[PDB]
């Protein structure tokens, strides 16, 4: 037969399985495969916040005011013209009476340029006198006073001056502030004392005096102060700073920094959390928040010597949360510490069923937004999952239904499987597969008529002549299938009465009736049937997210203070240089 | 027969439909579910946030002010030596004047201690003087003055002093401002009064004036102050307050509490909005901010009585937008209230077509976050609902393929229905299905020849031999389907030339060829067909998040003002005290 | 025949491919679509923040300082009365050596009212003197002064007063800053000056010099200042302004406002970034940040002339950035603008492989969530793609095993594939298809026996006796498929010993044995096989959002200073008015 091997359905073409070709089998006894194991780790979770707050503690400051008032007598008529005041430290030998009994001296003496100045109240002799209570607007300020009045009585003889002088002590009670790095302290009623608050635990003072341009500075030993309930059960002695600036004396009880002020604070615990492990990080899960944080895959050493000043807290808050798991879970592993970027730290401890980034962010959107995408991801895969189990069900019963169609003709069933033409055979409990041969499309011709030269019997399909490539010796058949020459032919029962066929070549079609051939029609003139099954499925579509605001920038300005220094500055400087100062014209 | 019945492919057996079974039938005439109907409510949402602005109005500040200059004459020099300021409140026998024709007394009278002082100026006669504008810098603030010029004249008489004295009236217009308690009020010049702005309507003051250490407040009635255009056409009268403190006199008109303030503001109105009800909550959408609210399933009580000051905005807003809409829509239902977890409150009213939280949060990106969630989640779970009603629709043609395989021969089809075989036959429009029985494997074997006694016929399988269980005469069939006994006997048409088989068992095949056996041969060296369709689905992927802020800690404080008050105050106690200051050496 | 077709399997009917009706075929050689191709362009993007921090420049403030101090001798004792001070500006015949040389005249003239007041130090000659260094607080501010000490020796006569005055000479050396609108400038130590810091190039100065109410400005050409190392090598000349205002004059040197200050800085740079274009919108993506910025369709015109003051600043970088990627990657196109709704401002540079909203908003949280939905949604709709496919190769292979069960026979196919009761036959390669015609409900009987006439045939089928509507003879034939009458009769091979049958009709059973009728029994009773394969698909499910903050909103509050300025302008005046003032009694 002619050399070339069939690869579509256009050309004539002559098939047999006469020859020794490949062997098949049907795989029966196939399986899907079984449903998976997935884990997960429980565990307390505690997040820590780096402080924000100043340091706060209180304090006492001490004064003595000298005032001087000049007045003129005159002559029926009489005038203040000039009222001066001077403030100035006290001495710890007044201190000692002024804080123990609330008693002082009626009377300064003030040393300037090397000679000594002295005022005495009323210009009365040197005497000790009582502090009393005043009145005041804030409730975390108490003051206390010696002489409430300012002498201004104008004196008996006319047209001439006086000088009228006054002495108060002063006591303030109130609370002072400071932040991060320590330098210097700042009072409720605003002095500024540039002095580090914890100054003689880092061994920067001294009982011995010490020096700077503009201070002295000393502590003093087991040092005793009287609440004004004024009782002689007195409280208990301590160390005590005192500060002696320019115009007052101030004092604060001694503290150290590392119980005073640790850098972090607890922010949230959460006893039922899930650590879960990816490529490059840890996830944490908090569902009360709807949140997760993530960390590196290294936990932070020395977490016991740096920070350690937690170690009072994290022992306490863990022990109560392990004591409320207690009737169901029980410890395993080890306690383990992170740093989250974004800047907050994480404390971990694994529980099992008994059966840096100084920048902290301020914002959390981004530990929600992990939250939703880690609920989205496994809640889609898990639908893939058990669509990709429900398809492979159906194949293993396909590959049956072609097993039952095979033993009934194989070749129909080989030309489904495969794209291409090609004849099989059983020699057995397998299948022999083969190749078909072209003919060419010029030897071909189709016979007219159906009926035989006997008299009652008639083709059920076209009788057609052709030769093989490379020959001379022609050959004869029947039109078969698609467009196969079959060499073994075959016949209706009967000629009956009447009959009509519509033979369907690659292109054209051939009508038939009364056993002789009439008319070639185009194939597309026949109706097809539709036998597929629609999805109709609807993409997800795109959203353009856009920028919101709850409050205005002037609105979030005007909130932050009801004085507007701004302009209250600027009219300052206009008044006191401008329209009320001396001025030349 | 033997007792053990079939449970697996691989041990041989005998099958046969020869007894009255369990009857089955092809449940034709099935359909799948229709599609599901989905209903919603249409309404207007209008949402409110809590308040954040202070109070603000208008006030007025009188002042007298007394200086005194000491000059010294001197000879071919002369020197200012000092300059002393004393400003003063002012009475109501003044201020009617002074704020009616803008005139004042040009002197004043200062009781101190119990004896009267009196200053005049430049030591003339008490008369009556006219007040005058001076400019300003902030456009806000209003400034007018009685006497412009300080007087420093030195005198005559060479080598003594003279002091010089001068008087002024000021009135100041200015804006003032408070916050949420109501304690105090601030002016813009900075002065802080220690008065309720509301104290009258509160019942906090008299017509008869009130006091308090360090001030005095009265009422006056049909009050009445001309503006400097200075026009006979007067405006209308007014119930003033004034405070008289040391140093002024300030006044402002007075007004209620619920009139002045009321706690919430409106944000946005959107005149098409739709709720949604879940297992604990309502949710309410917003399309043109891309956002959605949330509520407890309970509306607040008392929102009529609690915030009663909004029933002049709410009635208008709701009346504007049902006007909007009325060629469309027409109201069911009634106006209901909600608070939002997060401080926003709700009001609702529902259309149809015509055919507690006081910390409110800043920051609304879980509002967004929520919007996104809730328009993927119904985006997948219809295409859920579209996939699985088009494989419904292919499991009835399935059934369909099944019933028609099965009139060609029962037991094909009952066998791969079941995992497991069994034999199966018609008795009638209905089939009997039976057990198979288990035959032991020692006593099977295989005879080594197809060619029949008979000259021209050949066995199409191979012969066997083999004994039931518990047993002793021997029985024969022919090898079928994968390891069958069959007791019935087939035949190919005729002992043709050449033949060849591949017999299969459950492990191994026989070969055989020219009608007698050869060899034994592993089953996996036969090739097998592939059938089935690969889906390749590509799973969801994980992402990190990652903290990003558009502008640093430190240009957010930078921006924050022009002043730098941190240093300001710490160079001017520095200056003051240790610089410039009385000094001990 | 009867008139009316049948529309269901419920009613009896009569059925023959007997006529020329509708001719099919099956439409083989299908095909499923290919896989589409996708695309998109890689740019570099740089990305631009509006710029907030305030304009700062160096200064020099010059002052003279007059102090006055009243002393009583008095007798064995003697006290201060009084202490004034004065500060004055600096005039420009002495700025001249105080800047050069740090030399000034131990003296100074004051006008007052027309006449000239005197001060001269220790009251000794009128000579020149050098100022010297302080030491500071804060490492910014720099000062300088020429006589340290006040002078306050009491005098040597018994029982009357003297006065002591003192001048110095100060220089500070500090920073000054202004923001957005220009109008002013304040300087570190608090000082408002009311002076635009470029007026000279705004054309608003002259070196004649300008007045104001309180001010003088001046701009002096080819200035020169030497720094306090004081050493030969001068500095280059400058162009400098000077402010006199009461109590002090002030110096800057002069610049232009287009080279000291831009309105945008740069914040971040992408050097891989891809383009995507949408219905009203493109959208470029940065995955470093996990954040995605959208814009208009219109990029910003004239942005080389508006904001000419970047271009030194986008060559440059984009510059760099093409000499970064010029072994892969050469540019295409040309450099776009766009304005982003949030306010930043995109730079765009495309390249191909060789082979308005002043309102900035503060928080990105938008940007991030749009880069997580556009991860969701492309990876949601490639599965649907991969889905699709896979579904369609399947349709393709059930259209050919409905082609070779056709084959057997073509009914059953025909009333599988519509859902209705036809009769097909084959007129060669195509089927013709025809009407069933209904037959009356009560005409119909079924006979009681199966055993023929003949001494051994028996009907595998139960005998039908009919007759079509409108007619009055009878016909006969046997019960088939479902409900259909057959009009040609089969039969079983032998009447064998034993016999049953179930003949199903759409309501009731007959049931017969020994080839005859016995009981009617319901459907219903039959068990009935299950072929379906279930899916079992769970869909996604609700999540409620919270609102979550790391810091309250008085931690917030407490963390903006050490100062406490709402408490401490309250008792200033407090204590200053009520406290310590002259107070009537
Ligand atoms: C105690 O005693 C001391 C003295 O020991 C007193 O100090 C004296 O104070 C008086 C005022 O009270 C001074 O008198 C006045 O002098 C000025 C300066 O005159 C000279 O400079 C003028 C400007 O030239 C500048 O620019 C040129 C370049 O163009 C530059 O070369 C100069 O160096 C100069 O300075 C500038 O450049 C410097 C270097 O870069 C800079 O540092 C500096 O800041 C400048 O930028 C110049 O025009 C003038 O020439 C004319 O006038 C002089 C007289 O001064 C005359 O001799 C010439 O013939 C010219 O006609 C000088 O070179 C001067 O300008 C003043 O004149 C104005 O004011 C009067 C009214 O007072 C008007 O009538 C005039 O019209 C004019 O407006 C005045 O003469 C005195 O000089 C000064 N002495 C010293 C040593 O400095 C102190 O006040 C006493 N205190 C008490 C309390 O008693
Ligand atoms: C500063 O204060 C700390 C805390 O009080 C001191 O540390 C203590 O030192 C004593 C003696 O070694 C120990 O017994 C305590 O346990 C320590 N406490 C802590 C918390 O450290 C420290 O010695 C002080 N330093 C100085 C020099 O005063
Ligand atoms: C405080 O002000 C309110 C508001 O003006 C006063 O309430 C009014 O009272 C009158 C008389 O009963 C009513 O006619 C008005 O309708 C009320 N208005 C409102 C808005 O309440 C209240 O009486 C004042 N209280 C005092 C004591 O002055
Ligand atoms: C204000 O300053 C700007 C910048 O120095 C001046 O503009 C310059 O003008 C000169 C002369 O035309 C040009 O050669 C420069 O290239 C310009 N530079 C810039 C950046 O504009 C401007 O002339 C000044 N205006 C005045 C009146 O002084
Ligand atoms: C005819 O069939 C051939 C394939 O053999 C096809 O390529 C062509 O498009 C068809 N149409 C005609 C009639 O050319
Ligand atoms: C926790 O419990 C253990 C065992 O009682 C105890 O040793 C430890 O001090 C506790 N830690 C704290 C402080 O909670
Ligand atoms: C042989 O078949 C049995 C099942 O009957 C199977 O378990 C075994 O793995 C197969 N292989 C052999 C030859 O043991
Ligand atoms: C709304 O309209 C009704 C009917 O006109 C009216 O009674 C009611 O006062 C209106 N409310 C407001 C203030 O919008
Ligand atoms: C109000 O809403 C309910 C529920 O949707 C509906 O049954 C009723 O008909 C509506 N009435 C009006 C007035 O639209
Ligand atoms: C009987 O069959 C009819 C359809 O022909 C059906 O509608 C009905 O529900 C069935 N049940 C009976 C016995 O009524
Ligand atoms: C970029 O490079 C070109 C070619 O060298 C040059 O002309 C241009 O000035 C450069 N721009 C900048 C400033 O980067
Ligand atoms: C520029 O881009 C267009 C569109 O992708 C492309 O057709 C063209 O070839 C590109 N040219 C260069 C220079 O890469």
């Amino acid at each position: 037969a002619s050399g070339p091997k069939s690869v579509d359905f256009y050309q004539f073409r002559v098939c047999s399985a006469s020859i020794t070709g490949e062997l098949f089998r049907f795989n029966l006894e196939q399986t899907c495969p079984d449903t998976k194991d997935k884990y997960h780790q429980e565990g307390i979770l505690l997040v820590y916040k780096k402080n924000i707050v100043p340091h706060i503690f209180k304090v006492r400051r001490y004064r003595k005011i000298a005032t001087s008032v000049t007045v003129y007598r005159g002559l029926t008529e009489s005038a203040i013209t000039n009222k001066y005041e001077l403030p100035r430290p006290v001495p710890l030998y007044e201190i000692s009476h002024m804080d123990s009994t609330y008693q002082c001296f009626s009377s300064m003496k003030v040393n300037v340029n090397g000679v000594e100045n002295t005022f005495t109240d009323r210009d009365d002799v040197n005497t000790t006198v009582f502090l009393q209570p005043v009145e005041g607007l804030t409730d975390n300020i108490q003051r206390y006073f010696s002489q409430p009045v300012i002498y201004a009585e104008p004196g008996w003889f006319p047209g001439i001056y006086r000088v009228r002088t006054t002495v108060n002590c002063e006591i303030v009670d109130m609370i002072a502030r400071s932040a991060e790095p320590y330098n210097y302290f700042v009072t409720s009623l605003g002095d500024t004392v540039e002095v580090s608050p914890f100054c003689y635990n880092e061994s920067s003072c001294s009982t011995t005096p010490s020096n700077k341009n503009g201070l002295s500075v000393q502590v003093v030993l087991n040092h005793t102060v009287v609440t004004y309930s004024d009782r002689g059960t007195s409280p208990t002695p301590q160390n005590r700073i005192f500060v002696e600036t320019g115009a007052y004396t101030l004092s604060w009880a001694s503290e150290s920094k590392t119980t005073a002020v640790c850098p972090l604070a607890l922010w949230k615990t959460f006893p039922r959390s899930i650590q879960t492990t990816h490529e490059d990080s840890f996830h944490f899960v908090a569902n009360e928040i709807t949140a997760t944080f993530t960390a590196p895959l290294t936990p932070v050493a020395n977490f016991t010597d740096t920070y350690s000043c937690l170690t009072s807290d994290i022992n306490t808050t863990l022990n109560a949360s392990k004591a409320k798991l207690a009737s169901t879970h029980v410890p395993n592993g080890t306690v383990q510490y992170f740093h989250t970027t974004g800047g907050l730290y994480l404390v971990w401890q694994p529980m099992s069923a008994i059966n840096g980034g100084g920048g902290s962010t301020d914002n959390l959107s981004y530990t929600q937004l992990q939250f939703a995408y880690d609920k989205l991801r496994p809640g889609i895969n898990q639908v893939l999952e058990e669509l990709s189990r429900a398809w492979c069900r159906e194949q293993v019963r396909d590959n049956l239904m072609w097993y039952e169609l095979s033993k009934i003709n194989p070749t129909s069933v080989m030309t489904a499987i495969y794209g291409r033409p090609v004849s099989a055979k059983f020699v057995g409990d397998a299948i022999s597969v083969t190749e078909c041969i072209n003919v060419d499309q010029s030897s071909v011709n189709i016979h007219k008529s159906l009926r035989t030269n006997s008299k009652d019997v008639c083709y059920a399909r076209p009788l057609v002549t052709f030769k093989f490539l490379n020959s001379s010796n022609l050959f004869t058949g029947q039109l078969g299938a698609r467009n196969e020459i079959i060499l073994t032919n075959n016949q209706v029962e009967t000629c009956k009465d009447t009959c009509e066929h519509y033979f369907i070549t690659r292109n054209e079609t051939l009508v038939y009736k009364d056993y002789a051939y009439l008319r070639t029609i185009n194939t597309t003139d026949i109706s097809t049937l539709n036998t597929f099954i629609a999805l109709n499925l609807s993409f997800i579509q795109n959203i353009d997210f856009k920028a919101i605001e709850l409050y205005s920038s002037a609105e979030k300005r005007l909130a932050s203070s009801v004085f507007d220094l701004e302009t209250m500055f600027r009219e300052y400087n206009y008044y006191t240089h401008r329209l009320a100062g001396l001025r030349e014209d």
